[PDB]
């Protein structure tokens, strides 16, 4: 049958991939200013930063509201026989419930997925998903794919401070580096799509080796290695990471790079980066 693939903004998707691949995207939002924006279309992260340092009130977020994702359903089952739509995970945000109360007015017609993911972690399953459908494979056979990437995927990343993710409420097992960090650049994961810590390391390049270390260890075995590279900042920090990744000699073809979309961002904080990974 025909299948509609649908995700939120916090997918962090370039506008050439999403566009023409048919993926409709359902937007979050900024709280900032005392103004409502929406992700990417109306807002940076670079803006919101430059706020706070001006001493503005910390930015927050908001979800999609279940008319919000019944309106895309709606349209997208006008031309389409069943709507596969993949979230940002379910302990960062009420996006997932959103999703499956509009679901709910489609009975049969509609699949949520909780990618337990964030950013292009969310977004390489999306184009993975697109991937398989295109080549006309099942829904069965594209959901079981996506559990193997739930259950088997890699991420890593640092940030300037933890005090974004802390006042925003989804710091997780951050929290452990809080009160032990210091002044010491903190190597971040998530596990069962919540936040957890990763490690410690004295300055940013170490910080670097401790990624590639756990990276490497993930990679064994695995013979095509498809990477996502995130920022917020400046693109140095990744870019060095992103180098270091294809000079190390495992067999990583796709290594993509985009900026996270400013929703991602008001939680992670600046000078982000990371990046997210599977293989097939
Ligand atoms: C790969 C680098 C990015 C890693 C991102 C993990 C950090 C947690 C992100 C939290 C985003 C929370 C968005 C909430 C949106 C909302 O429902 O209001
Ligand atoms: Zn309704």
């Amino acid at each position: 049958m025909r299948i509609t693939l649908v995700t939120d903004s916090t997918s962090d998707l370039p506008q050439d991939l999403r566009g023409r691949l048919g993926v409709r995207v359902v937007p979050l939002y900024v709280n900032l200013s005392g103004a409502i924006y929406r992700d990417w279309e109306e807002i940076t992260p670079t803006e919101i930063f430059q706020k706070v340092r001006e001493g503005a009130a910390f930015p927050t977020t908001s979800q999609p509201s279940p008319e919000d994702f019944a309106r895309v359903y709606r349209e997208a089952l006008e031309e389409a026989d069943h709507v596969l739509s993949l979230h940002i995970s379910g302990k960062l945000s009420g996006t997932v419930q959103s999703a499956e109360l509009a679901a709910q007015e489609f009975p049969g017609r509609v699949t949520v997925v909780d990618t337990q993911a964030a950013s292009l972690g969310v977004g390489m399953m999306v184009l993975r998903a697109k991937e398989l459908l295109e080549e006309g494979q099942s829904l069965e056979a594209v959901l079981a794919e996506l559990e193997r990437l739930r259950r088997d995927h890699f991420v890593r990343f640092s940030v300037a401070t933890l005090e974004f993710l802390k006042r925003g409420g989804r710091i997780g097992g951050a929290q452990a580096f809080l009160g032990t960090l210091l002044n010491l650049k903190p190597v971040l994961t998530l596990k069962e799509g919540r936040v957890e810590a990763a490690g410690r390391a004295r300055g940013e390049k170490k910080a670097r080796e401790e990624i590639l270390k756990a990276f490497r260890a993930w990679a064994e075995g695995r013979k095509r290695i498809r990477a996502y590279f995130l920022y917020s900042g400046d693109e140095d920090a990744v870019a060095a990471l992103r180098q270091e990744v294809l000079a190390s000699g495992l067999p990583v073809e796709e290594a993509l790079v985009n900026e996270l979309g400013a929703v991602i961002a008001s939680h992670t904080g600046p000078g982000t980066y990371g990046f997210y990974a599977y293989s097939l």
